[PDB]
């Protein structure tokens, strides 16, 4: 800055900037549905929360890493899991879930140190997750497995899903009804132009 | 198998194997306190489900993925995230809090479908996040953000942490109550010998 320029010789949010005008205008670093789409669509891993009734009797998450698979026309994920707690917090034959999806990028090394952050693109998913049966569970699994081992047919590659198979696993749909994207994906962190600068080991 | 051997030319628990006496006999895939420690010390990585309250009444979670740290000393890990939803779904000054942290490798192709797999390590931390102030907050990002940026020192390497920077910025400590630890890590899934075997394309 000026001020500090000149001290040492004796608002940023208003001067000017470059704006490409393409580049979303969302706040909160808010994506657009479309962009959600994309990233279910590439990814392979999610976190799952769900949530069960604790020692103290409240509702409390337990958070899973797991395969899983977009289906869009179907309007669900898929996955596979045998983790469960001991009696799920909610009432039904299906369970809320919370389902989240990330590309997490390199952290952004900066002189300032509240600007400090990591590269990152996150979705949540909001909907109700019920277990699958039968058919429609043998068809979710090769979908899953299909689409994260590509080129893997079952039934070809391996053997099929025998009923065996299907009665020792739990399958789910996991239904959409809201998600919420962020994006955060600078190539350089913002720094402060009044410290000194980050030498060249930060970002050559 | 040679039965399918022998009707092609015209159980296995239970059988011979190897074992190392020094693996974890765990049932579950489950953990020691010490490989938990030690997995919590290494990662940067977490994501933290805290719950809210949503339209319906019902308690749901978020999930944020974010940079943290792990204080052994003090039994808590570190974070800072602006996330929030509208009212917190609990009671008091600090609230419930399920974090997990994860080292995902690689996905293991099989013959046998329900071998298919991913190779993880993953904890689940469960205690009470509280927001931090002042010197409390300060310090706690400091530890943070020399943690996840070796050999940066805030207040070399970075201005120093201000009070604006902290009035502005919501840091958490969660206190440990309990965590749970999971690993399967294996380098080949269990295969299917009476099924073709896999083409060199999967595991060479």
């Amino acid at each position: 800055s000026y001020y500090h320029h000149h001290h040492h010789h004796l608002s940023d949010f208003y001067d000017p900037r470059e704006r490409d005008p393409s580049v979303s205008r969302r706040p909160q670093n808010r994506q657009s549905d479309e962009w959600i789409r994309e990233l279910l669509l590439r990814g392979t891993i999610a976190r799952v929360a769900t949530l069960w009734q604790g020692e103290d009797g409240a509702a409390f998450p337990f958070i899973t890493p797991l395969a899983y698979a977009y289906r869009p026309e179907q309007g669900d994920l898929v996955y596979h899991t045998n983790v469960v707690g001991r009696l799920r917090a909610n009432a039904g034959q299906g369970h809320p879930a919370t389902l989240e999806v990330s590309e997490i990028g390199q952290f952004l090394p900066s002189n300032s140190p509240l600007e400090l952050s990591v590269q990152y693109r996150s979705v949540m998913v909001f909907g109700t997750a019920r277990v699958l049966a039968g058919e429609d569970a043998r068809a979710a699994l090769t979908t899953l497995s299909e689409r994260v081992f590509p080129g893997l047919k079952v039934g070809e590659t391996t053997r099929p899903i025998s009923e065996d198979d299907l009665k020792r696993t739990s399958v789910y749909s996991l239904s959409i009804d809201r998600w919420s994207g962020k994006e955060n994906w600078a190539e350089q962190a913002i720094q402060e132009e009044d410290w000194p600068a980050l030498g060249p080991e930060w970002l050559g």
